[PDB]
């Protein structure tokens, strides 16, 4: 049953990657805003 | 039971990929603004 | 039924395709500007 | 039975990862009023 | 034995890795609250 | 069996690992409150 | 049999550590009652 | 056989560390009295 | 022989190390005492 | 033949040690007893 | 020759700081006294 | 040779020193018995 | 020639220094008697 | 030549503080004796 | 040559110092002689 | 000339000086006959 | 020239002082015979 | 109860720095016109 | 019920600062009246 | 309720911390004065 | 019980303390009225 | 409530903070004067 | 049983001391008006 | 509303901040009169 | 409101590190003229 | 049991010291009578 | 408006890193001037 | 015994001194109206 | 227009890489004077 | 018209890269001077 | 034996103080009485 | 006209990678020199 | 006018790569020489 | 008359394909000393 | 012989295609695991 | 005879290859085991 | 005969490699162990 | 000759290669005793 | 003939890379001592 | 023939890795028996 | 000719690097005896 | 001129860093005989 | 000129680190003394 | 000119710090000398 | 013009401070006859 | 003016420090003739 | 106009300084005769 | 204008402090002619 | 108007200290004629 | 109105003062005629 | 009213003390004539 | 009312003593006139 636990782990991981890529947008208008 | 798991996976991955190619683009009108 | 969730996770794919390609007209607008 | 419990120390890595995820999202909202 | 141990051990040193990751978040807002 | 005694102590390790982060979560609220 | 002495110096520097990180703890409340 | 004198004051200065983490929680506590 | 000699000197330089940090618990209760 | 002279006055030094550090038990007390 | 001499020197030295801390300790007994 | 005669002279220094201490522990005992 | 003669001097000081601690000695006996 | 003569007095000035401690060790006795 | 004879009342006064002093430890007997 | 002759009278004075110490003696021998 | 006239002056006052302490001498003779 | 009298203790000794401070500017003042 | 008694005779020191405080005042009125 | 008074000598030592202060500005003064 | 008697004694010593400083006080009014 | 009295000791601490500064600026230039 | 008399005794030159520092409060009256 | 007092706290700290910089100023200035 | 009042407190912050900028560059010139 | 009273002697001691401090209460008194 | 008052902060930032460089100018002629 | 003897002395000698005390006592009135 | 404000911002920090890169060619300078 | 503005700020980045280049030829002829 | 029959004569001395201090209160009677 | 000034800017990165070329070639010089 | 002034970028683009080249020559020399 | 501008680029280009060619001529030398 | 010796090798690397072969089995395992 | 002795190192390099497809293989179960 | 100790080289070469991939063996062990 | 020199330097070079590659067998075993 | 020179010093640098590779190998000991 | 003084240099330095790095050897002895 | 001294004085620089090693050897076996 | 005589003061400071380095070697020493 | 006088002022500093530094070796004999 | 007249005085403070550190020579003599 | 006449005092000073380490360095004398 | 009034205060003032100095070396003369 | 006056004041107690400092060198010339 | 009576009173103090030092030179010379 | 009145007594005051002054002059002549 | 009735006493009593200084004066002349 | 009568007393003291130091002085005439 | 009647009395014991002071100045008279 350990197969459905590191499946969690892997919707965990996968809800990472998107709150590290709404940070890669922010840090993004950052450099907009250091270009100027 | 576990595929549809993944499958979840499966898409918050693809979530992922799109909000880290909205990132992109803010990236790109940085260096636009540093070009000039 | 897993097989629909699948073909919703093609679809999120082809989006993030398309903005990825808007990423690249907006860095070939960088490039124009570095090159004069 | 160990092979659990490292699976259950596995979910716990994926809830830092998130956590730190969130801390990256608001150390860019300080970069972005750093910025102006 | 032994094995079973450092598997608490790493159970618990992803519990302080769960803790630093909120203490970043803490500090994050600081940063905010510093860059105004 | 000297393994199973640095054992403990590896636990005992982890175990100031957790209270030191909990002491950082404080220490960050004193930055919070010294950044107002 | 040297070790085995040492292993238990390894122990008492491991609690020693315990109650540094409770001190630590301690300090930073005093430091939230002085930011006030 | 003096390797095991040494590894009995190593022991003895373990001891010695225990004690003063004592004495820097009550300090702490002294510092929390102060703060108010 | 003289090194058997300092390595009974190295012990009982550590007891002076243990009475120093009871002493220094009990002024930490001093401290306590005139804190409030 | 000298230096095991000098190290019965190293073993005399740390007996000397061990008193001093009793003496700043007691007036640990003794400030124990003034601060209320 | 003279050296050993003042080795000798050197052991009445540490016997007086012996005595002396003795001393310390009853005049801490004395401020136990008073302090009361 | 006067070398030695100063040398003999700082023994009888250290015997001194050795009775002071014991005048200090006799005036202790009687700040003691003053004290009560 | 002259300086063994301070040296005979110096000597001399020393001894008086000796018997002006056995005079404090026999003091402290008479505050011990006075104290009670 | 002079400088021996005053040698030879340091050396009757020390002769005389030999015998003033010991006139301070009877008198100390006396003290003993009124004390009772 | 004023300075030789000046020597020579500095030997003497210090002569006089010597049966001062002796004439002091035979008044200290007198005062133990009263004080029983 | 006349220092030389202030120089004599030094001497003079230096010579009563140890006449009188010497009827000290004698007065001191006195009182040690009147306190039996 | 009036100031070598009072040097000899001096010269017999000293004199005076040398006979006035004789006669004390021979007074504590007295009293060493009255005492007794 | 007691700990509320320790508190009073506190304000009092408090107060004792505020007038000893005032001191201390006074002396200042006599600094600045001794320092003319 | 000893504690209180001397929690008493604590506040009685602080009142004994405050006036040796204001003692301090006048004597700096009296250094800057010696100053001009 | 004994915290409010913990309070008020907190501000009541932060006017000591003013006064103290104008005190070294003035005693400033006077080293400027004394360069001069 | 005798430790009651001496904090009665501690309570005393208290008082005399408070008088001697309202007598430094008035000391410090006869300085200002010498000081004009 | 107790919060807002301690913000009003951060302001004064605060105003410690700016007198101490100008306490150094005088003290800069007795240095400038002392320099020269 | 001799502590318990002793401790009246103390309590004894406590109110010896309380009567002195009044004594020295009416000297300093008398010095006032003797400084006019 | 006690965020606005730890703000008005934050602006007095500045200009600390600011009389701190100006004091390093002259104390540079000392430093260049003393290295010629 | 408050946001604004922290921004002054950036600005103010600025002009601090501006003025400890002029400090570093007289300490240089100071760095030079020791070099030589 | 000749302790105890010597202990006596003591109390009788403190009650002339009593009466003493009486009596430059008393003396004080006439000074200030004196000095109108 | 607060965001035009974080544009001045970011202006005086980036003269404070202008004065900085030329600091780090006169520096290097310090480390020049040491090398030789 | 005679030890007891002397102690009984030492009691004598303190109602002596008691009596002395009254004298000075009623002296002190003389003072005082003779100072009117 | 704040856009503009950011601009001089821009050309400020340029100028501040202009200087900075000067003083790496003189500390490469002191590099080459060290390297010999 | 900011555009022309960032054109500006390009053209000064570009001179930093000319100096930074220099800065490099120096430093190689350093590398050059230590290699042998 | 003579030893008990000179502590004999130093009870009759005191009993000689004793009366000769009440003594000195009726002498001090008598000066009040002459004092109106 | 922006045009031309881009055009400026591409010169002067062009110097720059010339001058980036000549370091290199020193670099390989002291590649060279170091491989031997 | 513009296309002459990137024609003269290219011919410097094209100095750079003759001089890397030259690099890339003797940097094949320090590979020759490790080889060895 | 670009074209010819660009004529002159090209044969820049190719001597830095000649010297290329020539770094590889020697890489290949140091590729057969490897080897063996 | 050296053939016999390269024909072990042709069939060392043989092997080596076997193990790299399984390796790709797995990995294509671990793809279809990720592509669900 | 130096072709045997690289037949050998080519022998040594397929056992190379051997144990880095062994470890292709590990890593391939690694990927599985985070595939799920 | 260079050649022969470069390829004496080239087998030590060989050796370290195979070292290396046992290396990678258990660094993907610690990876299976990880990923569970 | 230099060459053979040179030769020595690649064996020992190939050495210091074998031994860093135990110390990541070594390595690897740490890294797989922390992975559980 | 300096190349020599550089060729011995290759030599001891190799020398140095070997040792080096002896301590990484007792650091990988320690850290699977306290992995455990 | 600057250059060969250099050579020297060189060797020197290689001579201080080769002890530096026997160091490192014995810290990692010290490390191993800390980590048991 | 300066350069010639700068050369010798890099030589004594890496004596001295030479002879810190050395130090560190045998700080490195303190921290062996300390470890045990 | 005064080149030269940095140059000379460069040498002697590195006398000076080699006589410290003895210094260091010598401590090291003290600190092997203080650990045993 | 004065250049030429700081210089000097630069090697009377130097010589003044050459004494120190003989200073601080015979410090760490001293240390090697007093550690037996 | 007085830049010259500092001068002097730098060269005279060089010459008191080069006094000063043959007086710590002496000291560390001294040092010497007790420790044995 | 006041500004010579305080590089004046700073010259006396200088004068001072080498006339004192003269001073240190016969008192160190003082401290090597009084060791011995 | 009377800033000049004061710098020849400066210059008196120094001027007794300098022959104090030369008093403390002649009591250094004289703690060297009484070490002896 | 006073400062003038005070500033006289000043430069006489310089004066009195300047002579008490004379006093002190023919005091230290006393004490090296009495030494001898 | 009673400040200007003060000042000359000062004035008055000041000389009185002249004539009290020239007093000690005085009695500094009848030490040296009393100290031969 | 009572403090011009006390301000012509501390002139008046101060007359008298010149005058004891010089009557301290000339009781040292009278030391000087005595000590020879 | 005694006040100042008081105060013509204190100049009365200073010039009592005055006329006693001028009393010690010809009372030194005495002295200085008695001594020759 | 009797204040005011005692007032006029103590001047007709003053007056006393006047007359008696005016017969101090010819007093002191008549030992200056003596003396002679 | 009798302390008015006193109070006459002080005032004719004043006017007794002035008449006893001006015996005394005639007296002295008489003394000069008999010093002749």
């Amino acid at each position: 049953q350990a197969e459905i636990l590191r499946a969690y782990a892997r919707i965990l991981e996968a809800d990472a990657e998107i709150l590290k890529a709404q940070a890669k947008i922010l840090e993004a208008h950052a450099e907009i805003l250091k270009a100027q």
